[PDB]
């Protein structure tokens, strides 16, 4: 890949007419106003001027107040001098270097460079490329050494200016055109335009980690400043959307103004939420995302027609067909037969999603190791200045602030304001303006920042479209139910794309049109909002907790008013803490007093409870009530009682309407009498019905995010501020009392007093963990119970009505369908409508282990005899009555028999999608199938039956998806696209059933899928099968993943499945190897089948190094030896194997009874080994001075019974080698605990006996534990129903 060039320059560098020009900006078109401009890279210009278009000079002065939004820094003198301009320029170069220095950043820039605006728009002649517009070109003025000045023009993508009036609020806008006295944006209907950014690198926003999950290193909270490179990248994402003509301007989230506690902001564009990414993207309901997608599809279709029937350009020196090739590439159009450009919907979906959803602030932060806010509604604090971005000791172009050599990389410490105090300065107070609200009590007025208020979305933010009638026919198109795109996929795509060399930018001067700059929308206010309240609010309660700045003895009071009035009194709600801190001189009991404070704080702050009536909330912190003045009438002393009788809704200031209007039943308008069209219409209908459940669930979730979750988030913040106040006050009291303390031990105790203050903070941090859990669980619980309950109510009724409509249509068309088809329809439809769609509460590069963990989107585990998804995505798992449990790899596994009740169904969570849009994916699981008898191979060898399937369940057919199937001794992987085309791996198992993978042994399956190459089947980490899958279309699989024997004609067939798991990428051999090994442990020893090894269980012994041999006994008291096992061969069926269950049976017993009551044999357990013979157990050991080949290989004896002769029989069952084999080693000790060696064999001849491999113990093996093949490795084989000798 060709590196992206970033140009270098000083502001004072002479114009060169290449990288440094005199530009006439778009909104100065034809006015002859020029500014020095600098080409940072292809298609991107920097103009180090304040963005003044549409403003007046007073706009640049700090106002007294703001109308709305977060705090704003004004500075009219910013970016005025040449040295300022140079500093700006040098900073922007550095930021562009930072961005390109990471492949994710490189991908973003590459995408922006090549997304050239279309040479025309909706109001062009539609047959001719038009460069004569300020939407696509800017004029420049070029001076010759001779003295001639020519005015020409350049096409560009992006012009970046310095900031407007507000430094700390960056903006991106497209060029507007005035047509028919109306504002038209080509960047909004497919074409794109020049995009203009106003940007400031040095005045950055701040945020905190208050509501974030805990880490394993830190539990305390901090404020962070943002990295300007990420701020820039966030703006570039908006630019990208504009270039693709996909700027949103329709469905905004409008803040309610109903109440005084509600946050004032400009409406939030849907596009801002998409740019930010993560869970907040779901604030836009799926029906709206669909409306936006449909709009852009239409826009792109219209652009395909325009580009096809283009004839010429206003500029004759442009190459129309060369521009026609960038555009084909840009819009991912295909060519017709006639050479017309057409939309391929598959390609559109990939392109659209990648642009709207692909790059996000959250994703980019992770790639760059830059800390971002976790929530779009997370707390913003005052902005700060970064004065020294150009100093590599503070900020460099590979690591930003988070520099590894300063130990600032770990946990974004370089952005942490507690730590990196060198990197930032507080802004000048005279430049900082806020939206303040005064609260006056009837003459104390407190000032609340707009930031401290709660965002509540107004009802008109939310769609009602899912409630409206929906018409189903055969022509009915399936809508996408997921609109997302991984940055991971973009990067992969990028690395697989070749360079695109743009044509010349230069064009003819812009002469047409008027340079209408939209008027600045001033946030200046000359008033502050002021309210009188009767009763104390949350804000009085918080403010009452604030300590004075001036050093004095502080006391605590349980009275808010008392604290509001007195500057030395702090409101508290920890009565024991209060009692203790209010105490006077302790004299010599001072240290114990400080200890006592810490103890009381610990007990009081750690209070937690549960209420049965709120059964899915694990942690209730009772003191929230008195801390924030959350009180219910009649329960003034009883918050827990209040919560018990109200539910979590008690915690909400704004109580939303949660009941929902009726959902119109689906309707059918289909006249066709063709059977194929009727069935299609039914299939369409069933899908549409599913889509309704999803749409409504998503709408409710959107409303919850914008009206409910915001409040619970605020409660978290409020409680954090309260606890912070409490800790601060206590610290000040301890500090004050320590100061005036006189005692002989003052100096000596200084450390402990400091440790105790630290412990205070720790306990407060732990309380905050509880509070965060409380609010998260209360929020989820309100969504999942109260809100989604109402949805279900209406959806159940929708289902009933919709079922009637469908049954009507089938009855009316019954003569065209047929009685056999009609019976299937009936039972199918009854099944479908007798099961609701569940609601999922999804969660949504260190090393390989991390990569395996992060790319897992489903993971079935069994706990407490229950199968569930442990991935975090929270897919619902339904276990049917005859799904059975057996021993697994780690705990228990799933056992499926050939009946209808033997079934496990996974309903994938709402937001997971691992194999659409041609996404790469891997599926893995442990599998155990019985050795198929010769008889069943004859009867059923050609009967292909699935065991796992995602394949879409239509009314009368099975559609797109994947399946695992078996057919005799073949394991089959099938991919099916939405056209019915398939790709398959057929793995033919080994004929030697002792070594075979489908013969009663736990084996690890891994199937990777690379949509641009092939599907690969691995067993035990080894590649076994491959199929090219290139050319296969889109996979649109069922929501359900079904584990079940499907179409199996053998009533006795069964399978076991463990650790079923899906990854959202194609794993590479190293990853699979690591995945495979990660399941293998030495702790529990294994039998031959892969099950845990057990005491008091009969096992046949087989040596690994000689697996065709059985162990035999010469006689009681005597030695053991190897002989060939009887064998089975079947040429017809191409199967053979050494027969099992012949030869000596052994039993393992604990050497001495211990405090374990399970019967699992663990590695390192002391054992006695016995032979079961003549319905007796005979101990295996070595007699003292017994025969031993060359005095080293001790010959083992069975039931040796010679009086006065010590018999050594203490063994250790151990896993010392070969983790991938289900084999065991046995170590024998003498009575002085000296090793007599590992149990193996030695070739020899005793007396008249034939030459034999004789069982021994020998220390020789201990020098060979890394060898590939060792005679000390033993299989333990118990009789098993899965293996019967033929
Ligand atoms: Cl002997
Ligand atoms: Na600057
Ligand atoms: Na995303
Ligand atoms: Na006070």
């Amino acid at each position: 890949h060709m590196p992206i060039t970033i140009n270098n320059f000083r502001y004072s560098d002479p114009v060169n007419n290449d990288t440094i020009i005199m530009m006439e900006p778009p909104y100065c078109k034809g006015l002859d106003i020029y500014y020095k401009a600098f080409k940072i890279t292809d298609r991107i210009w920097i103009v180090p001027e304040r963005y003044e278009f549409g403003t007046k000079p007073e706009d640049f002065n700090p106002p007294s107040s703001l109308i709305e939004g977060a705090s704003e820094y004004y500075d009219p003198n910013y970016l005025r001098t040449d040295s300022d301009k140079d500093r700006f320029l040098q900073t922007m170069v550095k930021l562009f270097n930072r961005i390109k220095n990471n492949v994710a950043g490189e991908a973003l820039l590459d995408k922006i460079i090549n997304a050239i605006p279309y040479l025309g728009n909706s109001y062009s002649l539609l047959d001719k490329f038009d460069t004569n517009s300020n939407s696509v070109s800017f004029n420049l003025l070029e001076q010759d050494p001779s003295g001639a000045t020519t005015k020409s023009a350049m096409l560009t993508n992006l012009i970046i200016f310095g900031p407007g009036p507000v430094l700390n609020k960056n903006e991106v806008r497209g060029i507007v055109l005035r047509v028919d006295n109306k504002n038209y944006f080509p960047c909004r209907d497919g074409f794109g335009s020049i995009m203009q950014m106003a940007f400031c690198p040095e005045y950055v926003p701040t945020f905190d980690n208050v509501i974030e999950n805990i880490t394993s290193l830190t539990i305390g909270k901090s404020k962070y400043f943002q990295d300007p490179a990420l701020l820039l990248m966030a703006q570039l994402i908006a630019v990208l959307h504009g270039l693709y003509g996909m700027q949103v301007s329709s469905h905004e989230i409008i803040p309610s103004k109903q109440e005084i506690y509600m946050q004032h902001t400009y409406p939030i564009s849907a596009e801002e939420l998409f740019t930010f990414g993560g869970q907040d993207a779901n604030l836009i309901s799926i029906d709206i995302k669909n409306d936006l997608y449909e709009k852009t599809l239409n826009d792109y279709k219209a652009i395909a027609n325009k580009l096809s029937q283009v004839t010429s350009c206003n500029d004759p020196n442009i190459d129309i067909d060369s521009y026609k090739q960038i555009y084909q590439q840009k819009y991912q159009f295909d060519k017709d037969s006639n050479g017309q450009y057409i939309v391929n919907e598959d390609k559109f979906q990939i392109l659209y999603n990648s642009i709207m959803y692909g790059f996000t602030e959250i994703e980019l932060g992770k790639k760059f190791n830059i800390k971002t806010r976790l929530s779009f509604f997370s707390m913003n604090h005052d902005p700060v200045k970064i004065p020294n971005l150009l100093d590599d000791t503070i900020y460099n172009d590979t690591e930003g602030f988070n520099i590894e050599s300063k130990d600032l990389k770990s946990e974004y410490k370089g952005q942490n304001m507690r730590v990196n105090t060198n990197a930032f300065r507080n802004v000048d107070g005279s430049g900082l303006v806020s939206k303040l609200i005064g609260l006056c009590k009837k003459e104390l007025c407190i000032k609340i920042k707009n930031e401290d208020l709660t965002f509540i979305a107004e009802k008109n933010s939310f769609s009602e479209e899912p409630f409206q009638d929906e018409i189903v026919s055969y022509n009915t198109k399936n809508k996408p139910l997921n609109f997302n795109y991984s940055l991971d996929k973009i990067i992969v795509d990028y690395n697989l794309q070749s360079k695109i060399t743009l044509p010349n930018d230069r064009t003819t001067p812009v002469t047409k049109g008027i340079p209408y700059a939209p008027e600045y929308k001033s946030n200046a206010a000359s008033t502050i909002e002021i309210h009188n309240i009767d009763d104390n609010t949350i804000y009085q309660y918080l403010y009452a907790q604030k300590s004075p700045t001036t050093l004095q003895r502080i006391t605590m009071t349980n009275s808010v008013d008392d604290a509001l009035i007195n500057s030395t009194k702090i409101y508290s709600y920890f009565p024991s803490v209060i009692s203790k801190v209010n105490q006077g001189a302790q004299g010599i009991l001072f240290l114990q007093w400080v200890r006592d404070i810490i103890d009381d704080f610990t007990n009081e702050s750690s209070q937690k409870t549960t209420i049965d009536k709120i059964s899915d909330v694990s942690t209730i912190v009772p003191y929230i009530g008195p801390a924030l003045n959350i009180v219910k009438q009649g329960y003034e002393g009883n918050f827990i009682g209040a919560l018990e009788t109200t539910g979590v809704v008690l915690l909400l200031e704004y109580i939303p309407e949660i009941t929902l209007p009726v959902i119109a039943a689906l309707s059918i308008a289909e006249s066709s009498t063709q059977k194929e069209k009727i069935i299609k219409t039914i299939d369409n209908f069933l899908e549409k019905r599913y889509e309704k459940w999803i749409e409504v669930y998503k709408l409710v979730k959107a409303k919850w995010l914008g009206t409910v979750n915001t409040q619970f988030q605020k409660r978290s913040y409020q409680m954090y501020r309260s606890l912070e106040y409490q800790v601060d006050a206590i610290k000040k009291i301890i500090d004050y009392e320590y100061k005036i303390y006189s005692g002989p031990d003052k100096e000596q105790i200084a450390d402990e007093i400091n440790n105790l203050k630290n412990k205070l903070e720790e306990k407060a941090n732990k309380a905050m963990i509880n509070i965060n859990i409380f609010m998260r669980e209360s929020s989820r619980s309100f969504l999942v119970n109260q809100m989604i309950n109402e949805a279900k109510k209406q959806l159940l009724e929708f289902d009933t009505q919709s079922k009637n409509i469908l049954m009507q249509y089938i009855k009316a068309n019954s003569k065209f369908i047929g009685i056999t088809e009609l019976k299937k329809l009936e039972s199918k439809i009854n099944k479908v409508f007798s099961t609701p769609i569940p609601f999922s509460y999804s969660k949504n590069e260190e090393d390989i282990d991390v990569i395996l963990k992060k790319s897992t989107i489903l993971n079935l585990d069994i706990n407490n005899d229950i199968i569930s998804d442990i991935s975090g995505f929270n897919s619902s798992v339904i276990t049917y009555p005859d799904a059975q449990l057996v021993p697994g790899i780690n705990g228990k596994a799933i056992h499926l028999v050939n009946n209808e009740s033997s079934e496990v169904i996974v309903h994938k969570a709402m937001d997971i999608e691992y194999n659409d849009m041609f996404n790469n994916f891997t599926v893995s699981f442990w599998l155990r199938v019985p050795k198929v008898s010769a008889s069943h191979l004859e009867q059923y060898g050609t009967n292909e039956y699935s065991i796992i399937s995602s394949m879409k369940k239509h009314s009368l057919s099975i559609g797109s998806g994947w399946s695992v199937s078996l057919k005799g001794n073949n394991l089959i992987w099938t991919l099916k696209d939405s056209a019915g085309e398939v790709r398959q791996i057929t793995f033919r198992d080994l004929p030697d059933k002792f070594n075979a993978y489908l013969a009663n042994k736990w084996v690890f399956i891994t199937i990777t899928n690379d949509r641009l190459s092939s599907a690969n089947l691995y067993i035990n980490g080894v590649l076994m099968g491959s199929a090219e899958i290139t050319g296969l279309g889109a996979i649109r699989e069922d929501n359900n993943i079904t584990l079940k024997l499907d179409r199996c004609n053998n009533n006795n067939q069964y399978v076991s499945i463990d650790k079923f798991r899906i990854f959202c990428k194609a794993l590479n051999p190293k990853e699979i190897e690591k995945l495979y090994t990660s399941y293998l442990s030495i702790t529990f020893l294994r039998d031959f089948w892969g099950n845990p090894l057990r005491y008091d269980t009969e096992y046949y012994l087989i040596p690994v190094a000689s697996s065709s041999k059985d162990v035999q006994l010469k006689n009681i008291t005597d030695y053991m030896y190897l002989t060939n096992a009887p064998s089975y061969t079947n040429g017809k069926l191409n199967i053979y194997y050494r027969r099992l269950y012949n030869g000596l049976k052994f039993i393992i017993k604990r050497y001495t009874p211990n405090n374990e009551i399970d019967s699992f044999v663990k590695s390192g357990d002391f054992i006695k080994l016995y032979v079961s013979y003549n319905n007796n157990e005979h101990i295996v050991g070595y007699p003292k001075d017994g025969n031993a080949f060359n005095n080293l290989d001790r010959i083992l004896r069975v039931g040796y019974n010679a009086p006065g002769i010590p018999l050594y029989k203490k063994m250790e069952a151990v896993k010392l080698r070969d983790l991938k084999t289900y084999s065991v080693q046995l170590k024998l000790y003498d009575d002085k605990n000296a090793s007599l060696g590992l149990v193996g064999t030695h070739n020899g001849q005793i007396g008249n006996d034939p030459n034999r491999d004789i069982l021994i113990a020998s220390n020789w093996y201990f020098n060979h534990l890394k060898d590939k093949i060792l005679g000390c490795d033993w299989y333990f084989v118990p009789t098993d129903e899965g293996w019967t000798n033929d």
